[PDB]
């Protein structure tokens, strides 16, 4: 069967934190879960490059794109194939949301690459942890223009986004995300 | 201003020695010219990334097209709006015969990718030395890939014959480099 998840946000909105908690609950029900994430997922060489380089936002997109249809070949598919609950720590969203509506892409054109790469994999629930820039542990105007195309993509698809604020406390999030995910198991 | 051309062909056909020799044919005629190259022109990294063991073909291509797009920013189109001969060894062409014809993927899928990577810019005339596919002889390159890449080829050739200027490319260097002069004769100046 599989079931594939999401978390999307800012930098510092509690992604990670937020799939390492969904796990462990996932673990109590006795149900396999993978953990994962984007960048390095697919291709580990193009997280540590992007790392240290800045490129055009589309050379950029390529690459994250590239890493995306390795991950979901390579990782994704097969976990959700084996039956398990895969979690990934960003997606198609995040360039969507970064190389999209803050560096100004073409979301129409972002999508028709990303149609391949992905095989056209989306996940069956997105959790946006959203919060102002200056609310997370470029200039501000990016990170405000990234902020907002994340709200502007769950307004377009609020079946598969749920939007939580991430300067809640971390326990209440928590809780808020698995009662999302309850109808939807075992 | 400036003038746009590419070579291509097969893994061993000899684009890279008739690039040169072109760059330097055109520096002693005093015309400015930029030699460039793909893959690396853009992100020379990416020849790192490509070697990736077992890599999809859609990443090979992804990878490729980042490359692409840093390069087409970045070097050519720099260099052909100060008014020079830019010499490209390999272009999209390449993606085309290797990742279109030789990997199997859907050919519209690719140019949608390379409209926004290479802004629509297209090579004034490409110079494809048409090479055996045995003769050439990443991951999976033996003949029946190299077969379908060479036949690739042609049909790209086909389908724009004004652009597409195709070689014998087992006839000896210097008769090659002289008819790829005679067919810029025209443009230059
Ligand atoms: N017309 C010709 N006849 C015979 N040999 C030739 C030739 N032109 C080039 N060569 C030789 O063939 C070999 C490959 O040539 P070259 O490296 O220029 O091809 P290419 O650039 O298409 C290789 P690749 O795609 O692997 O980079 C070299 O040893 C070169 O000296
Ligand atoms: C996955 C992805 C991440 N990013 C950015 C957001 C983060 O700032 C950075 C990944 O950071 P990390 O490797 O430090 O998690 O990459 C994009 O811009 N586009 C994308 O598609
Ligand atoms: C530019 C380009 C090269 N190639 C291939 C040709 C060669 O086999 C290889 C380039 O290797 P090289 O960097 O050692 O010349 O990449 C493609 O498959 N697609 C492309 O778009
Ligand atoms: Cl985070
Ligand atoms: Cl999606
Ligand atoms: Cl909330
Ligand atoms: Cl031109
Ligand atoms: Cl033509
Ligand atoms: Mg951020
Ligand atoms: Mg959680
Ligand atoms: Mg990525
Ligand atoms: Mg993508
Ligand atoms: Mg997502
Ligand atoms: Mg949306
Ligand atoms: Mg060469
Ligand atoms: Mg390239
Ligand atoms: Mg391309
Ligand atoms: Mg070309
Ligand atoms: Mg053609």
């Amino acid at each position: 069967p599989g079931l594939f998840l999401t978390l999307e946000g800012l930098d510092g909105s509690g992604k990670t934190t937020q799939a390492r908690r969904l796990a462990a609950f996932l673990e109590a029900q006795g149900r396999p879960v993978l953990l994962t994430r984007e960048p390095g997922g697919g291709l580990p060489e193009v997280r540590s490059l992007l790392l240290t380089q800045e490129l055009s936002p589309e050379a950029e997109y390529l690459l994250f794109s590239a890493d995306r249809a390795e991950h979901v070949r390579k990782v994704i598919l097969p976990g959700l194939a084996a039956g398990k609950v895969v979690i990934s720590d960003r997606y198609l969203d995040s360039s969507l949301a970064y190389q999209g509506y803050g560096r100004g892409l073409p979301l129409p054109w972002l999508r028709e690459v990303a149609r391949e790469a992905t095989r056209g994999l989306k996940p069956r629930l997105t959790f946006l942890l959203d919060l102002p820039p200056e609310a997370a542990l470029l200039g501000l105007e990016f990170f405000r223009r990234v902020r907002e195309g994340y709200l502007a993509l769950a307004r377009a698809e609020p079946g598969r986004f749920v939007v939580l604020d991430a300067t809640l406390p971390e326990e209440e999030i928590a809780r808020a995300i698995q009662a999302h995910l309850r109808p939807l198991l075992p």
